[PDB]
């Protein structure tokens, strides 16, 4: 049995994410309180997965869709029939509350920024590949001329104008940040990316120290942190749909398919 396979045991990534306090509630969902989730980090958590995976070792590890772990392994979601996780998550562009008219053109690019998952993964890789963001980031918006094309539409050059990026440095984040940062840069902008955790992030936004973040998981991964601040920062795109996490467990494990699995 599932159980009987892992010792009970769920690997997951560091103890103040969505992604955790999620998997707390599915945990309760379906009377799981005899299991022990391991908090780690993301660093940690993927290091585990790869011992595991070469081993045939069975593991059940806490996913996210936007990652590159789906890309250098065959795995797969645990079915979430009580939806504990949510659902229709998505990446949001948030700003500070007035940057749209203390800066139209900026506003403009940053509400016209979308792409699709494999296009963030294409950049994901290559970065854990040891490939320097920023170079990453070059090599992409010399590539993808026409998204680049769209996201400039009706967008003016600027004279060194000055622009403070907030970012979570989970590695889809680096991804989306640096690339919207290199756009910026080639439209002659003055960039800042400055790292935070999330809350602090939020934060940032919602007292003006930062300009705009790409890391605004919504609806079902910073609920508090929206709620937090409801009325003091701006939600100007949706930079990406269909976001889904979970319980993960690689492919091997064929006779393990639900989260309900874990009950027996
Ligand atoms: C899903 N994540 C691992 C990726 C971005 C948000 C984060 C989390 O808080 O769970």
């Amino acid at each position: 049995s599932a159980a009987e396979q892992v010792n009970k045991t769920i690997i997951g990534i560091d103890p103040g994410s969505g992604i955790m306090s999620l998997t707390d509630k599915a945990m309760k969902d379906y009377d799981l309180n005899d299991w022990t989730l391991i908090s780690a980090s993301s660093a940690a958590m993927t290091a585990t997965l790869k011992k595991s995976y070469d081993r045939k070792k069975p593991i059940i590890i806490t996913g996210w869709t936007p990652h590159w772990m789906f890309s250098r392994y065959k795995l797969k979601y645990l079915d979430d029939p009580k939806q504990s996780y949510g659902s229709a998550e998505e990446i949001h562009t948030i700003t500070r509350k007035g940057f749209s008219k203390e800066q139209p053109n900026a506003a403009k690019l940053l509400s016209q920024f979308k792409w699709t998952q494999d296009e963030m993964g294409e950049i994901m890789i290559k970065v854990e590949e040891g490939e320097k963001p920023a170079k990453v980031a070059a090599e992409y918006v010399n590539k993808h001329k026409d998204q680049i094309a769209e996201w400039t539409k009706g967008v003016q050059k600027v004279k060194g104008d000055k622009i403070n990026l907030a970012y979570v440095a989970w590695d889809s984040e680096i991804a989306s940040t640096n690339v919207i940062g290199k756009v910026l840069e080639d439209l002659g902008y003055e960039v800042t990316l400055t790292q935070v955790e999330a809350g602090p992030m939020w934060t940032a936004i919602a007292t003006g120290s930062a300009d705009a973040s790409l890391s605004a998981w919504l609806p079902n991964t910073h609920k508090a942190y929206a709620a937090k601040y409801k009325g003091k920062y701006d939600d100007i795109g949706t930079s990406m749909t269909g976001v889904k996490m979970g319980l993960v467990v690689p492919q091997y494990m064929k006779n393990v398919n639900s989260i309900e699995d874990l009950k027996k």
